[PDB]
């Protein structure tokens, strides 16, 4: 079901959720190869996790479902804020920009916290 592959899609959310913790802990530290490995580990996880919602709001949208398409279009929007300041975070690490690395860090947790009880009404509108 959709509600079967949003959960899926949930679960890779919260993957990227934990890579991302571990990645800060290792930049607070300073261990550069770590976090390399771990912006990598992120590309892949927010790649595929995009990819899974498109796939569900055209699902929802196949089917007919006008309050979950609402939602996921609403929702789908955030995920590119998070996924632009991520990228823009990448090059920070790249140019060795530590400050402004810590800037889009702090503000891509707090786009991520806001969107949350968006997410969770999503699990139940589908």
């Amino acid at each position: 079901s959709v509600k079967s592959e949003y959960a899926e899609a949930a679960a890779v959310g919260q993957e990227a959720v934990a890579v991302f913790n571990t990645m800060k802990a290792a930049f607070q530290n300073g261990d550069k190869e770590a976090v390399a490995q771990y912006l990598a580990r992120l590309a892949s996880l927010y790649t595929r996790h995009e990819e899974l919602l498109n796939r569900i709001l055209e699902k929802a949208r196949r089917e007919g479902n006008k309050e979950a398409v609402t939602l996921m279009n609403e929702f789908t929007a955030t995920f590119q804020t998070g996924k632009s300041i991520f990228n823009a975070m990448v090059a920070a690490f790249k140019n060795g920009d530590d400050d402004s690395f810590e800037s889009y860090l702090q503000a891509l947790e707090k786009v991520t916290a806001k969107g949350e009880t968006l997410a969770d009404q999503i699990a139940k509108a589908l």
